[PDB]
């Protein structure tokens, strides 16, 4: 079975991966090297190499080539994919799936070669079990990306030869969902890059992007690395140049996602074109709204989004209500909007249509729009851990989690950490040395 858990997850996230510590130790030796112009990784030994020729006056030649780093290996530092492997990139596909008129996604990547997000993201949308995705990969160059075409090949996935900075090709189209990767990818331009972008995206589709920041400590050690390329320094940009940005492309920043050295993860959804949205009361105890949201749905002709909005109480159900209306026919016009707020002392926005709040989220225009403790997010599914849990208790026996193998041995919690059989005539006794007979190799062999 896939085993998942159900976690709420605001829109907007600061310092996500500050605690792993060997990220830490990365960014300490990263800004060691930094410090006056030394690990395993390959970004850190890029800047030993960079200063171990000159500790002054480097030639921007020398650092930019060097044996063990023309390899695309700074994608594999985990400085720079560490919020990839984090669960910020899950959450980020679970939104953008969730928003879909249709149950069929088509997703593709811009700079694929450098980016490798094909080898990443088809995976993580495994778990989803009616969902059915189509995977194309794009470069600039044909011979870019020419290694690991079987692991293209295992995965449903389809080559491109699309350059981000030209027009879209005709055969992309419209897709719901583009990933870049831009951390590592270099671009020509970001506003002209941009454009194309939201030129090939669909209407109300996602622009997932992947991208550095400027003014900050592992931004900037970047920017003096790979001034060689011009376009790999066009790549990095300050938060507020990104945003800028996406305003110039008329491109809404739906969520952020942001790591505590500097790396952020941008997701940014195209606008529709403006539509008066309904509004119906959810709250009521009676379930007297339903004959009033049934008569709304009813009238399909009608292209009116419909928001369902519950504020009165946080243990209304309108979640799975339009998680479920969804599927059903005219169910593209659902949206929901629930304030739920597990604390007292926490506040409640006001949802009026006055008010800014409101607007702001239908400027978004996302199907879940859950407030809780004074941020606006969405339950998201999350594997869990699969290490089993562990405590420490007094009461323990040796088990063979599984029959026939000893490998699995292990010590486990013991019912006598309650001891209520024990009884008169009956006796709870220390264990010191415990021995072992022929029946227990048999037990255990199986």
């Amino acid at each position: 079975p896939i085993l998942e858990k159900f976690c709420f997850t605001p829109h907007t996230e600061e310092g996500c991966l500050s605690e792993r510590a060997a990220l830490q130790e990365e960014l300490q030796l990263c800004k060691g090297l930094v410090q006056a112009l030394p690990s395993q990784q390959e970004l850190p030994r890029l800047l030993s190499a960079a200063c171990r020729l000159q500790l002054n006056g480097n030639l921007q030649l020398e650092l930019a080539q060097v044996l063990a780093q023309e390899r695309p290996k700074l994608p594999e530092d985990p400085l720079l994919s560490g919020l990839l492997d984090s669960p910020a990139l899950k959450a980020c596909l679970d939104t953008a799936v969730e928003n879909m008129p249709s149950l069929k996604m088509k997703v593709v990547e811009v700079l694929a070669g450098h980016g490798h997000l094909y080898s990443r993201i088809p995976g993580l949308l495994s778990p989803h079990p009616l969902l059915q995705l189509s995977y194309t990969a794009t470069d600039r160059h044909p011979q870019a990306l020419e290694a690991a075409q079987a692991e293209l090949q295992q995965h449903d996935v389809a080559q491109g030869q699309w350059d981000p900075a030209d027009p879209a090709p005709s055969a992309l189209g419209s897709a719901d969902l583009l990933v870049c990767n831009c951390a590592v990818a270099a671009l020509g331009d970001p506003a002209s890059a941009l454009s194309n972008m939201v030129a090939a995206l669909r209407e109300g589709g996602f622009l997932l992007l992947h991208t550095l920041l400027r003014g900050h400590p592992l931004g900037d050690i970047v920017a003096f690395l790979t001034s060689t390329e011009p376009q790999y320094g066009q790549g990095i940009l300050s938060q507020d140049a990104w945003e800028s940005l996406f305003s110039r492309v008329s491109l809404r920043l739906v969520g952020l996602k942001k790591s505590f050295y500097g790396s952020t993860l941008f997701l940014c959804r195209r606008p529709t074109p403006q539509d008066s949205p309904i509004f119906l009361p959810v709250d009521d105890t009676s379930f007297r709204w339903v004959e009033s949201l049934k008569g709304i749905l009813a009238d399909e002709d009608s292209s009116r989004p419909v928001w369902l909005k519950a504020i009165n109480c946080a243990t209304s159900g309108v979640v799975g209500l339009v998680n479920c209306l969804r599927r059903e026919p005219g169910g593209n016009r659902l949206r929901c909007v629930l304030l739920s707020n597990l604390s007292s002392t926490s506040h409640v926005p006001e949802v009026d249509p006055g008010s800014a709040e409101l607007q702001k989220v239908l400027q978004g225009d996302l199907v879940m729009n859950v407030y809780r403790d004074g941020a606006w997010g969405a339950f998201r599914h999350f594997l869990l851990e699969e290490d089993k849990p562990e405590e420490p208790t007094a009461h323990a026996f040796v088990s063979t989690l599984t029959r026939g193998d000893l490998s699995s041995i292990r010590w486990v919690c013991s019912s006598l950490r309650h001891a209520q059989p024990t009884c008169p005539g009956a006796q709870l006794c220390t264990v010191y040395y415990a021995s072992l007979n022929f029946r227990d190799i048999m037990l255990a062999t199986g």
